[PDB]
């Protein structure tokens, strides 16, 4: 009943390869609803490179773990039938489900095929640096443990347009196919970034345009998704993705909801690509994924007032999916900017207290990361969902006037009984902030959520009252 959006990540890159986490996500369901989280966006689903690949280096699109392929039968994260029964359980208790879908590249072909190739520079793909000359590249998947179930479809070189490993005279090369051309348009940063690793997919040809538009309507019927987490779009072209998924919304019933991942520290590259998406999908906030790692890196010394600036949810609240970390950001990973224990709960409170953007909870906060000895948040975690879920509604105000203290409140809604609340936090000593809660709560006294703060807050007859914080710290009072 217009209950607040949360979703959730639900996976972390050092997840154990035990096969159980569709069954923990089936019986995890009605606790996270009842905790706030309203949809969840599951790891790649299909068969990749091998049974403990985290899922972005797909095989066989088709293989939700069904077929034996690769070494093994179900995915890192289980079976096909644990995953429909765990998504059957999410439908249950009111929870939406996004697909990761990965359609850049492939890993993993059966075999190899000879292909007429040139190197080219590395930080500039426009340009060649070797004439054309045979490699061996894998670029054939028959999918043989499927038995043509769903698709007879096979890949080929033909398909793509270029490998970074050469199987003839073993080495690493940014290949391009000759007679081919790189993606377009896409991200610019190395004059060309169609490539990123595997077999890279040239979408020119219409029957590979074709076959993943076909195969996203075969997805999303079988596991009956609610929308799509698109895996690194900034590398594939983008008038394909737009084709895709108008594509999808009209083969489906249900609405689709879609947030693509274009990872750029750069606003203005996002907004690009979202007037070329025709604003019809929402995009990861990577530049405020950076202002908060920046903002973690740097201590107190970082002004507070530009922690919104230069981000997506800033400009265009609507479009923007708003997190602190995944499973790429996370220590040791390739996107690091790992966002430490102390500004994190500053982080997930802008997030999820704010009225803008469409908040995402990382599974690795919400249950620690064991690997690296990062403690569950939960605690913490649960509390700002229970603002978000109960409290954050109605008119906000914004005082992100101080460069250590900042906060902003939010008047509550009639249709919920008892909304509203005031955000106050610091990132260096703390302090106080006369703020705006709404003359209609006048009289009323509002207590720290978190706990961080035992102040008591009652607001005078000007809807006025002065929250509290602590160094490093932040506090979220609603009237409890
Ligand atoms: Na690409
Ligand atoms: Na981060
Ligand atoms: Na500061």
């Amino acid at each position: 009943d217009g209950l607040n959006g949360t979703m959730m990540q639900y996976y972390e890159w050092h997840l154990e390869n035990d096969g159980q986490h569709w069954n923990r996500l089936h019986d995890d369901a009605a606790a996270l609803s009842d905790a706030g989280i309203t949809a969840i966006w599951i790891p790649p689903a299909y068969k990749g490179n091998s049974q403990a690949d985290v899922g972005y280096g797909a095989y066989d699109l088709y293989d939700l773990g069904e077929f034996n392929q690769k070494g093994t039968v179900r995915t890192k994260y289980g079976t096909k039938a644990q995953l429909e029964r765990a998504i059957g359980s999410l439908k249950s208790n009111d929870i939406n489900v996004y697909g990761d879908v990965v359609m850049n590249h492939k890993m993993g072909a059966d075999f190899t095929e000879a292909v007429q190739a040139v190197q080219v520079n590395p930080t500039n793909r426009w340009q060649d640096i070797s004439g054309a000359y045979t490699i061996d590249a894998w670029t054939g998947f028959d999918f043989s443990g499927r038995n043509n179930a769903y698709s007879d479809f096979k890949w080929r070189w033909f398909h793509f347009n270029g490998v970074d490993w050469d199987q003839r005279y073993q080495e690493n090369h940014i290949f391009r196919f000759a007679n081919t051309n790189w993606n377009w348009r896409v991200d610019e940063e190395n004059g060309n970034y169609d490539y990123l690793l595997g077999s890279n997919i040239d979408f020119s040809h219409p029957e590979v345009q074709d076959e993943l538009k076909d195969w996203g309507s075969w997805f999303t019927d079988e596991l009956d998704l609610d929308g799509y987490r698109l895996d690194a779009i900034k590398h594939i072209p983008f008038w394909y993705t737009s084709d895709w998924v108008r594509h999808q919304r009209n083969e489906a019933d249900q609405d689709l909801f879609v947030v693509g991942e274009y990872w750029k520290d750069d606003v203005g590259a996002l907004e690009f690509y979202l007037d070329e998406m025709n604003w019809e999908m929402s995009l990861f906030d990577v530049p405020l994924n950076y202002n908060f790692y920046r903002a973690s890196q740097q201590g107190g010394s970082y002004d507070m007032r530009n922690i919104l600036r230069g981000s997506l949810v800033e400009a265009h609240p609507m479009h923007a999916v708003t997190f602190v970390d995944n499973h790429d950001t996370q220590p040791g990973e390739s996107l690091e900017s790992w966002v430490a224990d102390w500004f994190k709960p500053l982080a997930y409170a802008t997030i999820l207290t704010r009225e803008g953007g469409y908040p995402n909870v990382f599974y690795g906060d919400y249950y620690g990361i064991p690997n690296d000895n990062i403690s569950a948040k939960k605690d913490m975690i649960d509390e700002l969902l229970d603002a978000r879920q109960n409290y954050a509604y109605g008119t906000q105000h914004d005082y992100f006037d101080h460069w250590d203290v900042v906060g902003w409140t939010r008047e509550g809604s009639s249709s919920r009984p008892n909304s509203g609340l005031a955000t106050i936090m610091s990132n260096g000593p703390g302090g106080s902030k006369w703020m705006y809660v709404g003359r209609q709560n006048a009289g009323q006294t509002w207590t720290d959520l978190t706990g961080n703060n035992g102040a008591s807050v009652t607001i005078n007859g000007d809807g006025w009252g002065e929250f509290f914080t602590n160094g490093g710290s932040v506090s979220v009072y609603v009237n409890q």
